[PDB]
């Protein structure tokens, strides 16, 4: 299936880096074939990948392929809608330009015009925040290649500043430091004035959502969490936490740091409440059995910057999803342990308990027999999160359970990358690593190569 192959090639870049040998040449071939044969699918995939998977290079390349296909002339409105969905950040159109360069194509008029219109339309402060002045494909290069006719006086001056910087008129240099002086981000208050109780007090009104959550320790170390006006302001902000774009693991990461540092209980309680409320909406239906690897090897950091280890990340995900879908929550190492009787604890407390009670070796097949096979579990979906190494003839007990009922499916997420990302094969889908975007991936993989086309177009065709 070329539709399915292109999907998993794109999705796998979540684990093989956003960004050549086989995967480049196969990507080019599949994207060319599908932009000719099913441009709606290509456009929906680029939207999905940009905005559900958070990927940047693959969707920008898919946009390039649409511009160089029959869809340019036959479906210009689709191409415009797609660029509206894919060119989100100030440098995304630069990624499309970069791909066109990488593959050897001549930059064509329609793409030039689209980039030029984008150069005229991006908010000025965002166009300067993503100058990309030291990249090869910079905003300077884009302006010189696409020749935007400045719509506005300010835009003429922004172009001047971008293309020559120092050598620009002070008429333009001033406006450069003005789109940065007004409406300044909190990062600016702190970088310019430094890091003091008064500078963080000034930053706080501009601290919202994830930026607030991630900067609570800076507030704490300056004593600001004992300031009563700070408390009132953070309570006001957290009263709208339901509207934040934030994953459950980011609340858990904040709480864990609050444990280490001794944050006051009032802020911990706010974070615990926000974590408890953080179940995402999913297309998945039906009770689900989660089987979470908590062997010692899972106690490795998720990444260099994260304060989480893998067992924590996997447990956070499984706990939030099982509270949304219903079903069962098991972990496993030497033995399987059933936590379903404990889902009434807060998510924070349950995950802390799980990870505290984990560690050991990795006996996945034994766990599947205890948890799924011998108990004759009756739900239709199993999700296993593991770092087990590649065994030959793997999950035969799982296949046994999958054949013992109608429409059963399993997803195996291997956080060490020891599996590919694959649509269900013998009713087992596979995910090639860890990602905070696993839910939308499972959703897509569950519809199979037979449903992915209409699934992606009906859900994600650019409007
Ligand atoms: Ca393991």
């Amino acid at each position: 299936s070329p539709h399915g192959e292109l999907f998993t090639l794109v999705a796998s870049s979540l684990f093989l880096g956003d960004n050549g040998g086989e995967r480049v040449e196969r990507f080019i071939n599949l994207a060319t074939t599908l932009s000719k044969e099913d441009p709606e699918y290509v456009a929906s995939l680029a939207n999905y990948a940009r905005n559900e998977l958070g990927l940047r290079s693959n969707p920008a390349a898919l946009v390039a392929h649409l511009f160089y296909s029959n869809a340019l002339e036959e479906r210009r409105d689709l191409i415009l809608a797609t660029t509206k969905k894919v060119w989100q950040r100030g440098d995304d159109h630069l990624e499309t330009l970069a791909y066109v360069k990488a593959v050897g194509w001549k930059l064509r008029s329609a793409l030039k015009k689209a980039i030029a219109e984008r150069l005229n339309d991006i908010p000025p402060s965002l166009l300067l925040k993503y100058k990309r002045a030291r990249r090869v494909v910079s905003q300077r290069l884009a302006i010189r290649l696409t020749h935007p006719r400045p719509r506005d006086e300010e835009r003429s001056l922004l172009f001047q500043y971008i293309v020559k910087g120092s050598r620009a008129s002070e008429e333009a240099k001033k406006l450069a430091e003005e789109v940065m002086e007004e409406r300044p981000t909190w990062e600016r208050i702190i970088s310019s004035k430094g890091s003091t109780p008064e500078t963080w007090l000034e930053a706080l009104p501009h601290l919202n959502g994830l930026s607030l959550v991630r900067n609570l320790n800076n507030l704490f170390k300056h004593g600001l969490l004992e300031n009563l006006e700070v408390k009132k302001t953070i309570e006001d902000k957290f009263s709208r936490s339901g509207s934040w774009k934030i994953f459950p693991f980011q609340y858990y990461s904040a709480l864990k740091m609050g444990e280490k540092e001794g944050w006051p209980y009032w802020i911990m309680a706010l974070l615990e409440e926000a974590l408890e409320s953080s179940a995402p909406e999913t297309r998945l239906e039906g009770e689900t059995l989660f089987l979470v690897d908590v062997s010692g090897s899972m106690y490795y950091p998720v990444s260099r910057n994260s304060n989480l280890h893998m067992a924590e990340a996997a447990s956070v995900l499984a706990t939030v999803l099982v509270k949304r879908l219903g079903g069962e929550l098991w972990t496993f190492a030497d033995e399987a342990q059933d936590y379903t009787g404990h889902t009434h604890l807060s998510t924070y407390s349950l995950v802390r308990k799980i990870v505290r009670e984990g560690r050991g070796g990795t006996y996945l097949e034994r766990a599947i027999r205890k948890a799924i096979l011998d108990r004759s579990w009756t739900g239709r979906r199993v999700v296993i999160i593991t770092d087990e190494q590649t065994h030959d003839m793997p999950w035969e007990a799982l296949k046994d359970w999958l054949r013992s009922g109608e429409n059963r499916v399993a997803h195996i997420i291997n956080v060490a990358g020891y599996l590919p990302t694959a649509f269900p094969e013998d009713r087992i889908a596979k995910v090639g690593g860890w990602s905070d975007k696993i839910i939308t991936l499972i959703e897509s993989l569950e519809v199979g190569e037979e449903g992915i086309r209409n699934f992606l177009v009906s859900n994600y065709l650019p409007p």
